[PDB]
């Protein structure tokens, strides 16, 4: 059973993605996920998300088998402001179905507190730019999320201001290997981080596949969250 | 903490901390040539190089059961000039017993001598082959990950960007026994990423050499070039 997509830009109107929050996509085919102001500055205390509208078969209780995953994507962020620090990040999730943004600020719109839950079933791979109390000190560092704002594993990276960043995501079924890569053209610079992940116990059967946004709680603690392309591929073996 | 680290950004003729075995050299423009370039510029069949870093590397201690994390970083060029025959055979990233000498060449790149896995090798190495032998799977290139073995633990399929630069990236993560590599190209900006599980107690010595190998067909016009440009290591026992 498989299941893909690919976006190579984006346009107002594609039926086959859900808009949340803040997120739209501009007449240029940009999917801003926080919300970005006349004047063009980022605005703060601002959440927005995207879901692809079809679900996804990551796993069979009776079959037992597993989906292995990939997904990959552009984007960018600016850090305009001089103060306060910047906030708060941008994510790539997957959990269950026709879910709705969650809290904002620090739980990037995916979670609703910073408590270990099994009850999210939810996996995610945050690129994470303001520390909370939660948080290493690093800032910007990716990080594997799952069932908890407080990644089971981080990898800082140095944010190259307003440049496009390519990631590239992947899941293993047979090692259960959740591996992410982070490449900027501009400079070159290449991060990566895996860990080992049971989606079996994790994630339910059928998924919703996503990516979101938040800016900061107080004035201009704020940066913007824009994606270029997103694709998605899940092959569960039969 | 038991640290070691180098870093070449371009090879000079007559660094010390590299030894230069088999048919590789160091070309005054600063780029290490694992395979012969005859002097019309062209890479030479049936030919096998490579280089290690004179200093070892602690990589585990059997006392207290300790292993270390590390991390290697390269960038290299591939360029098969010929339609005819099939280019061969690749180069690697190695891991192994100190003061080892070329191994057999053609497809077993100079690290292996027969495509058994046998733990006498007591080698771990991260290939990019571009022939496939019988013990390959069919598509070439393709990133691989050795254990004690030319037949690889796990592949990736990758398309080559003839004769253009690639930037690798191999990582080690002794808590989670994760061994993953990634090949950025920035001229296409193609990204390609692997990992698997990888137990270095059981696999590699105390104490070991890391190098590079290259090598060219069995056969005339079976051949590439096995350049690199620069390359660093590190490590970290605790
Ligand atoms: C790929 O294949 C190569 C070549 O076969 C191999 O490298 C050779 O390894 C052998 C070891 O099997 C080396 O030979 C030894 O050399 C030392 C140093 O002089 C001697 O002390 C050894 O003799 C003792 O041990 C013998 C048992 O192994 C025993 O029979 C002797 O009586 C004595 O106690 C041994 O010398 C040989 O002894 C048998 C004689 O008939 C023979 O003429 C004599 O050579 C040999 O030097 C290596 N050759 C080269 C060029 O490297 C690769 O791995 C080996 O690499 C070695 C450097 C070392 O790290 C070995 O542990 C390793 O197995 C093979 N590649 C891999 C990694 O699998
Ligand atoms: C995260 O916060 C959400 C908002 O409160 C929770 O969703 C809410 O779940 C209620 C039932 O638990 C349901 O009545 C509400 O309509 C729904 N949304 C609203 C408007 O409140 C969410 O709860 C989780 O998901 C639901 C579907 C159930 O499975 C709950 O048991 C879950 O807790 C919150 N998520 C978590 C894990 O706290
Ligand atoms: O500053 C960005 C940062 O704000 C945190 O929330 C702060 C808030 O900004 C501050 O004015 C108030 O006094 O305390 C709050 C924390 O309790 C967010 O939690 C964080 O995620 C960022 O958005
Ligand atoms: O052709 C490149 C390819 O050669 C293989 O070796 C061949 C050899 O080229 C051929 O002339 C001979 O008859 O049989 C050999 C075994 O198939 C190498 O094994 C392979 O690694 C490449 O180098
Ligand atoms: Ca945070
Ligand atoms: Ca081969
Ligand atoms: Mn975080
Ligand atoms: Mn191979």
């Amino acid at each position: 059973e498989t299941i893909s997509f690919s976006f190579s830009e984006f346009e107002p109107g594609n039926n086959d993605l859900t808009l949340q929050g803040a997120a739209i996509i501009t007449q240029s085919g940009v999917l801003q996920l926080t919300k970005i102001n006349q004047n063009g500055m980022p605005a703060w205390d601002s959440t927005g998300r995207t879901l692809y509208t079809k679900p996804v078969h990551i796993w069979d209780m009776t079959t037992g088998t597993v989906a292995s995953f990939e997904t990959r994507f552009s984007f960018s962020i600016e850090q305009p402001y001089t103060r306060p620090l910047p906030a708060d990040g941008l994510v790539f999730f997957m959990g269950p179905t026709k879910s709705k943004p969650a809290q904002g600020y620090g739980y990037l719109g995916v979670f609703n507190n910073s408590k270990q839950d099994n009850s999210y079933q939810t996996l995610a791979v945050e690129f994470d730019t303001f520390s909370n109390p939660w948080d290493p000190p690093q800032v910007p560092h990716i990080g594997i999320d799952v069932n908890s704002i407080r990644s089971i594993k981080t990898q800082p990276f140095q944010l190259d201001n307003g440049q496009v960043a390519n990631v590239v995501i992947k899941y293993d079924a047979s090692s259960k290997i959740l591996l992410a890569v982070l490449v900027y053209p501009s400079s070159g610079a290449i991060y990566t981080i895996a860990e080992i992940v049971d989606v079996k116990q994790v994630l339910p059967e059928w998924v919703d596949v996503g990516l979101s946004g938040a800016t900061g709680a107080q004035r201009d603690a704020a940066e913007t969250h824009d994606v270029y392309s997103w694709s998605f591929h899940a092959s569960l073996p039969e």
